[PDB]
């Protein structure tokens, strides 16, 4: 398997002219987020390559933990981690586990989509946030993303995030299963 867990940012109308980074404590009034997000890359919506687990308020912000289980995303991202000079330029050498070290490095940001707070001072319609995306660019209040085999592995490599909030996280994690979730959309381009 294969798990992603950090604090993100949360952004509305991501890359677009009218984008807005919105503070934590605009959106926390509906936090958690329980049930599954799509997760894409750079907020391209035909490049889902997984689910959000959790979306949780802690201390020091807003911690998403998720699953990536596109199949084609997973065999292109191995087997361009072993074989991709351009993928392995920019980490470290001879790494143990170059999928994770190469994810860790090109994709370091957690972006998570929102409405715009002009619709957070009133009662929202709809759904208040609409996917997390792994990007490459944007990183503010965020932290870098790590990914891991294990969820718990995960969560417990950020030292910001307590024992409780840890179990309180990984409580969810264990309850929404994943083999019951749709495919996500990625196509491999090979
Ligand atoms: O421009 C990028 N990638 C890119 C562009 C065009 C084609 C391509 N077009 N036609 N054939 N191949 C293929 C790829 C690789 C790709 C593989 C898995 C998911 C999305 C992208 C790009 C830029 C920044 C970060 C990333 C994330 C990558 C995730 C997997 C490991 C390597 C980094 N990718």
């Amino acid at each position: 398997g294969l798990y992603v867990g950090g604090f993100v940012d949360v952004v509305s109308c991501p890359k677009l002219e009218q984008e807005l980074y919105l503070d934590p404590d605009q959106v926390t009034d509906y936090l958690p987020v329980t049930e599954p997000l799509p997760i894409t890359i750079e907020h391209l919506p035909e490049t889902e390559v997984g689910w959000t687990l959790g979306l949780f308020q802690v201390s020091h912000g807003i911690f998403c933990t998720g699953a990536i289980t596109s199949p084609a995303f997973l065999e292109l991202a191995s087997r361009l981690a072993d074989t991709s000079h351009v993928a392995r330029a920019p980490v470290k050498n001879l790494p143990k586990e170059p999928l994770l070290e190469i994810l860790h490095t090109w994709l370091p940001g957690l972006s998570l989509s929102s409405i715009h707070p002009r619709e957070l001072s009133q009662t929202p319609s709809g759904p208040v946030f609409q996917h997390v995306s792994l990007c490459a660019l944007g990183r503010r209040r965020g932290t870098v993303a790590v990914y891991g085999h294990d969820a718990e592995w995960v969560v417990s490599r950020f030292s910001s995030v307590s024992k409780s909030e840890r179990a309180h996280i990984l409580q969810h994690v264990s309850s929404c299963r994943l083999e019951d979730l749709s495919t996500p959309n990625f196509v491999s381009p090979l």
